[PDB]
């Protein structure tokens, strides 16, 4: 679930991991401080460092934020796993975020 | 970066763009080991490595990473290292010419 605190990678502020794949613009939302520090430890010398989105104003921002860099989805709890991949498309975060 | 190239491609053209640090940049690995093993570890983005022998196959290459606004490339990217090795995609170009 996406209740919660989001965790995503941030370098200067405003300036989130945008990675093209999939033919898309895509960025990364962690369920927990661990899941996102063990792919930020995966992927060192990008400046990047892990933040929270505690609030619902914040996850908010984040998602407005990936509208300016026109990324239209996300990869949820992204890591070298076994199941499909978790892609969120952003127009369906920026309604969930609703429930927060 | 003399021998053959080892790089990633999904769909054409189509590489792994990342935005971190002030721009774009992509990789391209000299081992394929090391390539492979990238590879290994960053599943569900529909990625292959292909190996670049010929000098008109590294140029093509940094051509459509130019046109994709791409001016750098980390070299033998890997985790575990002390500092990651850059280069312009502007500078590989020329050298290759
Ligand atoms: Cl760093």
């Amino acid at each position: 679930d996406l209740s919660g605190t989001w965790y995503v990678l941030e370098g200067d502020p405003g300036e989130h991991l945008v990675v093209e794949a999939l033919g898309e613009r895509l960025s990364g939302i962690w369920t927990s401080r661990e899941l996102a520090e063990a792919f930020l430890a995966h992927h060192p010398h990008l400046g990047m460092r892990v933040s929270a989105l505690e609030s619902r104003a914040l996850k908010e921002a984040y998602l407005r934020a990936l509208g300016m860099l026109q990324v239209e989805a996300v990869m949820v709890d992204y890591r070298p796993g076994t199941h499909r991949a978790q892609v969120a498309r952003v127009k369906d975060l920026l309604e969930e975020v609703r429930r927060a």
